[PDB]
């Protein structure tokens, strides 16, 4: 039969009031306030977390203020690991109510919800990210999602702890917290090594022109949200790779210019006419690495015949110093994916190259160069097959 | 006077929560998971679908799984008739409870909800992406939403069927259900018409050049969102022409590339000078025909003064071969618009024209070329005036 | 320890329903259709408002329709003062019920809501977008939105009103009212001037070239959000700087194309070649000016180190009577914050000058500009200093 769930006679229940708070957090949980580390009240028996809110799948969570310290977490027992902070929905566990609502009495020992150590294996077979509650096909009773990795010293000691970002709410997604900017960066300049392909290094160094004669490594301004990209965690491909943490349709922006870009002088042999030189921007998507994703989970496969290059700019020089270019494009990109930008030309400087023989400010570099990386839709369903290729 | 409705003293109401969950669906209507039709259980007298979930402004729907066949829709009658599967919500029905909450007994007789067959005319006059049952001028109390195009035979067939994928939230716009993209599609290459005014194909199918003599046609990957836009229904039109199903602010960005770019050679009666030839990428509305939509539906009517054409990209050919090309525009599309893409230069090769004289990869052509049209903002109130012409 | 707020076992408040529909209303307050003045049923002892729905940080507000006057608001002691009509929440107050459901009884008199007026300092005070109800650090009780500028004359007379459309969600951003296009327009030619630094003015007027000699200041379709940006109060700016009025993440789309472009002559002097001209097109933001937003409000302060000047597009001119254009950033704009683009390149037209000594259409002059400014993400907690700076 038909159900109504909304309707007039109907009882609207704790699980149909979760499913319509996670369609309002765009089906991301995630604490949206405090929860953070409580350094001075942690101990080596006990850890401590500072009051704040958290929504798990349509259920939220509080850890109520009074008097400090906020919460307690038993640390006894760990030692010489490194452990998940994890908060967790348990079905299975019944919720202790006691008092009454006429009397001013009523309480309730939420055994269903944990403040817990898991380890990384243990973590990932009950991520909110990967399992659900509510899934269709393998329905969960328990799921969770970690706050902090906690590594343990020798029996005595207080732990070392680092923030998983990626599960905060904390800024810039608010509204929109399932997509917006994936990662953005200022206007950077960058040399343009002699090679036929090259990548672009979109991570925060650039290998900046400083004098006539030489370039340097440079940092320039970037911004990165943890819950849909980090930078490569190999140090090979650190200054150029991103690592995709979030499946979907992604846009791509990029502009700058091609400054003391070369090209075949206007002479009497060639009719004086210049001679241009063809080069392309592209942006790249390789999957061959597993395990790049936070907590080195298992990548996304992506559908068969999808794309891993795709050209944003192809064009030849026009005999000017400086020519710029922009371009914007929505790709396909899978969680495990490496991200990337390319510069291709080629090799031979007096024939087909886009690049000279000089170096620092008087070789051919990138001038003014930024994009932005958003999530613009998602791969679920016939998504995948239909829009997932390209 | 004022009234409170989630207030302290308040009592919240079905309506009200429907009023909440709508707001919460971006106003949109539709099945968030199953209800598809069930072939195996589907005879001459019945038409069976699957278990999911549908949300009717903001009125949950659910389709109980037990044991197949999840439910039963009486076809006996129903002959040589194309007929609009649809999930319905009549509140002048009454919902009939049973049992009782103190044993495990309640249950609710959904009289409110139906699944039954309707003509174009019938659904078109309660569909709810043109009434409400919480309109504020015509509310209404009897809405539907068409599920599947159904094809009945002679008695004693089964049907024919055809899912109706724009009432279908699928994938690509869970978090943002109204909005997102439209239409996109990978890089395809694309010959120039030696002519003055050509529309640029977008639907999937390209005049690729593939030899110094020849250009075939051949599919290019694109992608459409079924709830705001359509391949045209009419052939001469189908390459080129997108229907507009929704009313908003749309972004368009293009890039890529024009190859073979014509240009008067530089010669000593020039002044050994390129002459370039002008060329412009215009983006277009046209509404003149009616009934593009969906259903055949009726048009909505643009404000006075509205565009039918802007220029996305207006410039000289430079003398290069291969010159790139980017524009990002917001423009204003009304439901049962056409919307396209045009290329414009001159006729003569020997002075304006910006191609030349060559077929296939020989002639002047767009090389890497591809879009995405996406849906920004709506035409809702004072915007359809304010923001609706341009 | 851990509350439940969804859960099995758990009391669903009024609070807690609130918080639910902020978060669903993007934490954005409003009217969402009507109240807006009724003229005819205002006197000089009351004003009248029609009936409509609001939300004041998730809690839902309505004036009833029945019979009109839907509403009355005493003016009485409101004397030769601009004073701002207002829709407030005190949660002080006490909701008055009586009757019973049970009988068919039940009404609430809900001294929570108020319509009243108040100075722009008492508003400010208790503003939505400044104060929270919800808020962590300082909590209020008493929160108000204001819908009139109200100007009261002499006793005895009818006052002048304005609507404050920044809190009235009228269309353009249903579905995401917080987000969406804060600015866009229709492309425009405006007349480039002989000098070194120029505004490109963005606010709906242009000096369009209309002859060989002459240019014309000629209106162009523009369009704002009130929400998010208002053209600049100050007459001197008003026809080049916006003034923002959200803090956030905004994306800067910009095309058009440089007409009549200068560079210097291909001579035997200079081997037969095409003497490129520099220039480039920037965004600015400036926050020197404090009070520039709605109400004359206090400006957010940006981080330390926050850019002013961000090259959009930086190129020389080519040799070609026209030249096109794209760029697409994602810049960081704070309330009170002066939003404007620039033209930039030499004043020596023989030599560095992008600019020729034309006038009107035989003047160097931007053809088909236009631009759209949009917001795509916020700058709440560790936002404001990691994203906040560029
Ligand atoms: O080209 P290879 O060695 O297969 O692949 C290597 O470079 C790619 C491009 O940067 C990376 O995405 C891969 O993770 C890495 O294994
Ligand atoms: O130019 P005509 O014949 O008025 O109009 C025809 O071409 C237009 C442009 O493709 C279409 O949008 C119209 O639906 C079609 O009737
Ligand atoms: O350059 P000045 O005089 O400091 O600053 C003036 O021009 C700026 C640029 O248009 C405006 O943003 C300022 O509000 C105004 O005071």
């Amino acid at each position: 039969v038909l159900k109504g769930i909304n309707f007039d006679r109907s009882i609207v229940t704790p699980e149909n009031e979760a499913s319509i708070l996670d369609l309002a957090m765009q089906n991301r949980s995630g604490v949206l306030d405090g929860m953070t580390i409580d350094i001075l009240n942690t101990t080596s028996n006990q850890l401590a977390l500072f009051h704040g809110t958290a929504v798990l799948q349509g259920y939220g969570i509080e850890i109520t203020r009074a008097a400090a310290p906020d919460v307690l977490v038993d640390t006894t027992g760990q030692s010489n690991e490194t452990m998940l902070l994890c908060l967790t929905i348990d079905l299975n566990q019944v919720n202790v109510p006691s008092g009454t609502v006429g009397t001013n009495t009523y309480a309730v020992d939420y055994k269903q919800i944990r403040l817990e150590f898991l380890d990384v294996p243990t973590l990932l077979k009950q991520y909110w990210r990967d399992h659900s509650l509510h899934d269709l096909i393998d329905p969960r009773r328990v799921i969770s999602m970690p706050l902090y990795w906690i590594t343990f010293g020798q029996t005595g000691t207080t732990p070392l702890y680092e923030q998983i970002k990626s599960n905060y709410i904390d800024g810039g997604n608010s509204g929109n917290p399932a997509y917006g900017i994936a990662a953005r960066c200022e206007n950077f300049n960058h040399f343009i090594n002699k090679v036929a392909v090259q990548s672009i290094p979109i991570n925060g160094v650039a290998n900046r022109p400083v004098s006539s004669t030489a370039s340097q490594l440079t940092n320039y301004k970037v911004w990165r949200n943890p819950y849909l990209c980090s930078q490569d965690p190999r140090d090979k491909f650190a200054p150029d790779n991103l690592v995709i943490e979030e499946d979907g349709i992604y846009r791509i922006d990029i502009s700058g210019s091609i400054n003391i870009a070369n090209y075949t002088f206007p002479a009497s042999g060639n009719s004086w006419r210049v001679g241009g030189r063809y080069f392309q921007i592209v942006c790249a998507r390789n999957s061959s690495a597993n395990n790049l994703a936070e907590f080195g989970a298992e990548q996304h496969l992506p559908p068969s015949g999808v794309w891993t290059r795709r050209v944003l700019v192809g064009e030849y020089t026009a005999g000017m110093t400086e020519q710029a270019f922009s371009s914007v494009a929505t790709i396909s990109l899978f969680k495990g994916d490496n991200f990337f930008l390319q510069f291709e030309t080629g090799t031979n400087t007096s024939r087909d190259s886009a690049y000279n023989n000089g170096y620092g400010t008087s070789g051919t570099h990138l001038r003014n160069f930024s994009y932005t990386l958003e999530r613009v839709g998602d791969l679920n369903g016939t998504a995948y097959y239909d829009n997932g290729t390209f």
